[PDB]
RNA sequence: ACGAGAACACGUAUGCCGAAGUAUAUAAAU
């Protein structure tokens, strides 16, 4: 069980609904995605990383300091405002979050000091039309990126058995080059890592408690999703998009709907997921990461 | 098998226009 750590230096596009929307950080199945397209390219075996690797969200961390999602439990006060404005929670006052310690004053001092990038809009023009030879509007358009401090950036968790970690490592090492966003082919998105092990995120992911907080996007296989859902917070998010060479026309390929539960749900009957199937009309199958990444407190 | 994929904030035009470095006061007294 390592992390890997992620550097930008290059602002990053990650999108949500168009292009000109701007996003801080990635699901598990654009990094899933990533990874097997990756390892396709470079001609090795899908099997040994389909159905043993586990692999967290994403998640953005400062200078010395990490963070994660904001676990969805009921705090009984009433605020309800200050926390409500709260997004990450960092990991030294982890434990005191879940057992109702932090206070409104500490909230708010945390939410100023997270500032950990910010966002723009740059604008693009496209002359390939009659512009060349005849008049026609140049066509503007805009990306949406998003760009980090210096010592910022973004963090893994991964597990598995020893082969498939070092699988991932040379996987990754192949990866830094592509891209990991949007327009991975006009400039953005590129990126150095690192491995790190930290002994406080450690302690943290081998605890012992009775809830569970998801921190990747996964949904329950048919046959377990009824006793999954006997005492759950959670909120569904939906995931779509179109597929990268599965027939002649890519405007006429668009990948089914599929809704996942989101990256801090809270449950109490724990489930494996499955690399759900997403296509249809295809020569290839088409994957999408749900498996879930548990910390038991 | 990444709400992805194609996509030059791009093309036409200037520091110009008018204005004098002037206008006064002897190289002298013993």
């Amino acid at each position: 069980t390592k992390v890997f750590k992620l550097s930008f230096k290059t602002p990053v596009h990650f999108g949500k609904k168009r292009l000109s929307d701007g996003e801080m950080t990635i699901t598990a199945d654009t990094l899933f995605s990533a990874l097997f397209i990756e390892t396709l390219q470079l001609g090795k075996d899908t099997d040994w990383l389909l159905n043993d690797l586990i692999i967290s969200d994403t998640f953005p961390y400062e200078n010395e300091l990490y963070y994660l999602p904001k676990p969805l439990i009921k705090i009984d006060s009433d605020n309800h405002k200050a926390f409500k404005k709260l997004k990450y929670v960092p990991v030294h006052h982890y434990n005191q979050y879940l057992n109702g310690e932090l206070s409104a004053e500490d909230a708010t001092d945390l939410n100023d000091i997270f500032n950990i990038g910010y966002f723009s809009l740059q604008t693009k023009v496209s002359l390939i039309a009659q512009e060349t030879d005849s008049s026609a509007d140049s066509e503007p358009y805009s990306v949406g990126t998003f760009t980090f401090e210096p010592e910022a950036g973004l963090y893994f968790i991964a597990k598995g058995s020893e082969e498939t970690l070092d699988h991932l490592n040379n996987i990754m090492t192949a990866l830094q080059y592509s891209g990991l966003g949007g327009k991975r082919n006009a400039g953005y998105g590129q990126f150095e890592y690192e491995i790190i092990n930290n002994q406080q995120l450690s302690k943290l992911l081998n605890q012992n408690g009775k809830h569970s907080i998801l921190l990747s996007t996964a949904m329950a296989k048919k046959e377990e999703i009824e006793s999954a859902l006997k005492e759950a917070r959670y909120i569904l998010t939906k995931r779509s998009g179109f597929v990268q060479s599965t027939n002649y026309s890519e405007m006429l390929v668009k990948k089914s709907d599929f809704y996942s539960f989101s990256s801090g749900s809270v449950f109490k009957n724990i489930f494996n997921g499955d690399i759900f199937n997403v296509g249809h009309n295809g020569k290839h199958p088409v994957y999408r990461y749900a498996k879930p990444l548990w910390l038991e407190v």
